[PDB]
């Protein structure tokens, strides 16, 4: 099935994202999709969930995500 998740920037006025995501998708997949939308190199970004640093291969099932939950997107400089 799918759950609705929100992605909000840690800083600034960038738009939040709302994605419908499969529960067997992983954190890394979410980050790939967010970075595709944001036009960002993946390694310039991290996602946190309730403040926690995340392993890319967590599924959203294993992490205990629920419909409506939010991840925070932390970004860095992009010229490296």
């Amino acid at each position: 099935g799918h759950m609705k998740i929100k992605i909000v920037p840690a800083v600034g006025g960038g738009s939040p994202l709302e994605l419908e995501v499969a529960p067997n998708a992983t954190v890394g997949a979410v980050r790939t999709k967010v970075c595709a939308m944001k036009k960002l190199p993946p390694d310039t970004t991290r996602l946190t969930y309730k403040g926690r640093a995340l392993k890319d291969t967590e599924t959203l099932e294993s992490l205990g995500v629920a419909d409506g939950d939010k991840f925070v997107l932390i970004t860095r400089t992009v010229g490296g």
